[PDB]
């Protein structure tokens, strides 16, 4: 007769469970684990943009100012009068579209890393509308290390990821934008080192990207960040993901 | 008066033309050669898209669920009704398609290498159909090691290429793709250690890049396979390619 | 009582105008600079594709023939023909447009680089319409070294760029083209050895990338070229760019 569930150092179902969240947790966190980027692009009618990539050893995303841009795929985007918009926003007074604010144009970005990015690593280029760093090419650094503000997402006490979020509320808040991540490697193996650099080439290769619009911050939520247990940080400041080290 | 052709061993001409078809086979697998992937998805009205890398060193190609529907470029396509049918494969019951099926989705995958690739650095990452490797993150090991599961597509004893197939029938058959593989290099030369790295990743630039969707494969065995002499597999089994190592 | 402008060394103000210029030079110049690369197609329309990239430690571009064509966004493009058009070019006779040469088709194609690459470096791809270098895969080297035929774009002795311009006059120039470049680096400090070789992995990451068709060469000039400083030639031969080091 077997031990009582929840009683005893013998709950095995228990202490098995424990281990398959802890060794997800870590497993992400070796060399052999994702590094995960999402940027996250709001637009004024309430959709979000998500471009995310998932890869080995190191992350990013680069986007321009068009390709960050609202694309109601299958219905009227008015493809000239937007063309002339980014002719508007490349050069001043440069393009005739029928507006002054063009409503595709991001709201704000939210970026999130995977918990197992190393924050000193994070690399951002917000550039200006046509691509450059900062105004000119000759004055800019091609990236910016923003680590220092990027927010921990925190459930249940554990970092389930990191956010950087910044809003692009002025009618000059017209962007292009690339990031970069590392994973984390506490080791002082370098995995781009030559024992193993021709691999990291390959994960540049096999890196998996994913876009969508969703219709609001509700169907993100619900039918992508939670389905599919990615952490994420909401217009009220509500933390989401799942904790797994030393849990069940 | 000259040695008649074909009775001795003063047919230059013979002796040149079977130096040009191996100089052009060991090129190929010199570290200055290309090593090429063709992706190939095929579509239930029976076309086939060819998704194609060149690249020196090694070569990749990654793709998402979106990018391997079928499109049918002027024709067609339902854009909307598509991006309602891309919800309801991210998430179940997450879209209002008109439709249980996309005919758009592929029925099957042949990723197909040149004969300069090392089958043991082939990888793959078949996704799900938010590009993750392995349903959760925190589980996915970034990549399938699947050479072992690679033919040799063999024409006159020679091996052409190598051809990994796998069908995709059933409804739950919804995938993102990226795959990788380098060039050989039986030498202890490391292309990527330091006197020569910068060049790799130039390759990174250089790779071209090809994709087209063809009508029938008769017509892709006709006018893409057959005239710059790439390896194929058809449905039937039947091998394509040019034999050229020691060959007149 | 201060002394008088520009009769004396102490106008630090002209002192630090001089500095502001020539540190922009040289920074760009630096391992922290950017190194830029811009492609442009030329239609029989008198319009300008450009694609621009910024980044660090390297640079590069690659195009397919489909990707060159030019592309009117928001209005016709005679998409079916044009897909016609690209299936008649990857294979003679192997399609059925209602024309015999696509207007779409680059008329030629001017890379320039910024003054921050280093020519010997530079390496080019131009390929036929299936992304093959030289006609068949077996037989291509996957790049040219083509910088001893970049011209220097010179401005007040200034070298501001560097150039080179092939025009495709001929029917059968139809191509596919990718190029390369590396960041000048006279240190002896391989930027891509294992002490930095993860932020050249990173630099891909970050790399700002650009792309408008501009309705002509004027325009280019005007809200491209010169709005941001940029080097050029146009196709009068005439130099444009800012030159900075030592200078007012
Ligand atoms: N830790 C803790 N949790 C409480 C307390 N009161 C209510 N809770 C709830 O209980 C949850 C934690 O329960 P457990 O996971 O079983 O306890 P634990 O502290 O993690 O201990 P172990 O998992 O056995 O290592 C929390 O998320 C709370 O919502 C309390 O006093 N202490
Ligand atoms: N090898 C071989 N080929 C045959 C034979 N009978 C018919 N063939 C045909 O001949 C072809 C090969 O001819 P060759 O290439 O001239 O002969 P080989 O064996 O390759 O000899 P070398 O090219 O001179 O080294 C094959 O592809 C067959 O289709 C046979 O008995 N032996
Ligand atoms: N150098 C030079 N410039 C001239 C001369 N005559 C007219 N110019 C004009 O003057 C410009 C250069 O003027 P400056 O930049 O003040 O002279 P500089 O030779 O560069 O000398 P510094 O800037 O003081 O080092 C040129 O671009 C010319 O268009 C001449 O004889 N010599
Ligand atoms: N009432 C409680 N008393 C004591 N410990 C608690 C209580 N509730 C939670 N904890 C513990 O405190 C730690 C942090 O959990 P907590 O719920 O505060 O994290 P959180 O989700 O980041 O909090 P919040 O989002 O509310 O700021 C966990 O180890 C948890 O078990
Ligand atoms: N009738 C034959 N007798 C002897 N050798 C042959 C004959 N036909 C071909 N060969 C030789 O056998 C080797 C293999 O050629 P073969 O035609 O069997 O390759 P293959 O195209 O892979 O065959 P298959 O596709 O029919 O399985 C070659 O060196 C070729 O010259
Ligand atoms: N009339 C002049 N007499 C002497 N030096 C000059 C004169 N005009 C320019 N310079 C100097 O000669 C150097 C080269 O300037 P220059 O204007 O010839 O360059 P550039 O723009 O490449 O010429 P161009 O485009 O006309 O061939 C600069 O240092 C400049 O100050
Ligand atoms: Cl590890
Ligand atoms: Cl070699
Ligand atoms: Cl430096
Ligand atoms: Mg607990
Ligand atoms: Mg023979
Ligand atoms: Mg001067």
């Amino acid at each position: 007769a077997a031990d009582v569930a929840g009683t005893s150092n013998r709950d095995f179902r228990g202490r098995e469970q424990r281990l398959y969240n802890s060794e997800q947790y870590n497993y992400n966190n070796s060399l052999n684990g994702e590094v995960s980027l999402w940027v996250y692009a709001y637009y004024s009618d309430g959709s979000v943009l998500v471009r995310n990539c998932n890869s080995q050893y190191k992350v990013g995303i680069s986007e321009c100012f068009k390709s960050l841009k609202e694309v109601r795929v299958g219905q009227n985007n008015d493809p000239y009068d937007e063309q002339e918009v980014n002719n508007g926003v490349y050069y001043p007074n440069g393009g005739e579209p029928t507006k002054f604010h063009s409503n595709a144009k991001p709201r704000a970005i939210q970026i999130i890393f995977s918990p197992s990015v190393n924050v000193h690593t994070i690399k951002m280029a917000k550039g200006n509308s046509v691509s450059i760093p900062k105004d000119y090419l000759q004055r800019s650094h091609p990236w910016e290390a923003t680590g220092v503000k990027y927010r921990k997402i925190h459930v249940d006490g554990e970092i389930v990821g990191y956010s950087h979020y910044f809003e692009l509320p002025h009618e000059y808040n017209s962007i292009s934008l690339s990031v970069s991540g590392v994973h984390k490697n506490p080791s002082s193996y370098n995995v781009a080192a030559p024992h193993n650099i021709m691999d990291v080439f390959q994960s540049c290769d096999l890196a998996l990207k994913f876009s969508n619009r969703y219709w609001c911050e509700l169907e993100l939520i619900n039918h992508y960040i939670s389905a599919y247990a990615y952490p994420y940080l909401d217009i009220n400041n509500h933390k989401y993901g799942v904790p797994l080290n030393g849990r069940q």
